[PDB]
């Protein structure tokens, strides 16, 4: 997956005006969103046909996929019926869970990637202790695409060793969270940034200034 | 708590409106509390919550294992109280301060969470089941008053109930098509969660008057 400058924008604005707009401003910059539910609840699942018409954009739909291996095939097949290329997964389900994904996938021509540890601080409690063994669950299973965490740099290091430097790795805290962009992009193919920039005044000189701070690893 | 009619929640997973709408009708005489999940909400947007009111008596939970962080869930329970559903259900394996931001959405909006515990089927066993006491233990602490347990466990579920105590209420899936007994599952859920048992059999009333039959002594 080639991302541009390697920056996705995380578009959790929940008004369809607003998230058409932002994007909009930022579009000679990112070529790769992720729409999450705040968006898709809001604005219905037709979003993201919409999207691609605007923008022409790649799309990952960050449904964070947490149900038993029945549940998640057909929520699979609803999103990539809706158009998104790809699709987040949490691997604490197990790996049942994880293989009713990635087989609907293959078959619609589109990607899975596993969470495997979060940014926040709850994910200290239960999720951290079983990431490692998560990520290595996804090397098992094939899985070449992952999330890890940008505000704990030290675990995202770890999750690219695990995976190895040919998987994919996108990552999400870098901003608003208190990740920084660079450092994220030492571990990372490309960053996650959602706040930073949509609640910014000038969205687009936010994702300028973003991209200039890291300017000499593009 | 909830007055679940007949102990008995249908999940509603058909991805097609006309038959989820056909399907829920033909069982309204038996079940007043739908779980709709995203299946049909991915497929017919978040308004079907909407046209489930509007047709049938109706309560309605919202089944989508929220999993976010802090404001991400912040963002989805607003968005699901907005549209109408009366509870939603969250993970817990995301930690505390994911959870404590539903019960803060749903305490503003007069709604109610479900914490999932463990989890039915077999992967659950590969992480969540070795967190789920701890899990239970935790809701219990951010003063969850409604979960989630699986059928398919029944010692799990037991041990789930002794947790949360006899007063939080618990409903059950994994009835039925997992393998899980109505009976015994009532032994320790306050409801059944059932899907595919129902809704694709020839005749979905008939079904759910057979599980209804099966626990008749169990009613209250
Ligand atoms: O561990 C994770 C995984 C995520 O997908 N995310 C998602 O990444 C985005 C981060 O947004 P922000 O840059 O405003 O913090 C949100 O959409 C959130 O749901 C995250 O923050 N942490
Ligand atoms: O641990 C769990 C938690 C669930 O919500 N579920 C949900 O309960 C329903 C079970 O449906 P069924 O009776 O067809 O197996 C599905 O909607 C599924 O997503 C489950 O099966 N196991």
């Amino acid at each position: 997956m080639d991302v541009m400058n390697r920056l996705i924008l995380a578009m959790d604005l929940m008004n369809r005006d607003d998230a058409l707009r932002v994007t909009g401003e930022v579009r000679e910059y990112i070529d790769t969103v992720k729409i999450g539910y705040p968006l898709v609840l809001s604005e219905g699942m037709d979003i993201i046909a919409e999207f691609r018409k605007r923008f022409g954009c790649r799309i990952i739909a960050d449904f964070k996929v947490a149900d038993i291996p029945e549940t998640n095939e057909k929520i699979c097949r609803a999103t990539f019926k809706a158009g998104a290329d790809a699709i987040i997964v949490h691997g604490f389900p197990g790996a049942d869970s994880v293989r009713a994904c990635l087989n609907v996938a293959e078959e619609m021509g589109r990607e899975v990637f596993l969470l495997t540890e979060m940014s926040h601080p709850g994910a200290e409690m239960f999720i951290q202790g079983a990431a490692d063994e998560i990520a290595r669950m996804g090397v098992d299973l094939g899985v070449k695409n992952y999330v890890g965490p940008s505000t704990r740099p030290e675990r995202l290091s770890r999750l690219r060793e695990i995976i190895g430097q040919d998987s994919f790795l996108i990552s999400p805290g870098v901003g608003a969270q208190g990740g920084d962009p660079g450092e994220t992009l030492r571990f990372a193919d490309a960053i996650i940034v959602g706040r930073s920039i949509f609640l910014a005044d000038n969205p687009a000189a936010a994702a300028a200034g973003i991209i200039e701070s890291i300017k000499d690893l593009l």
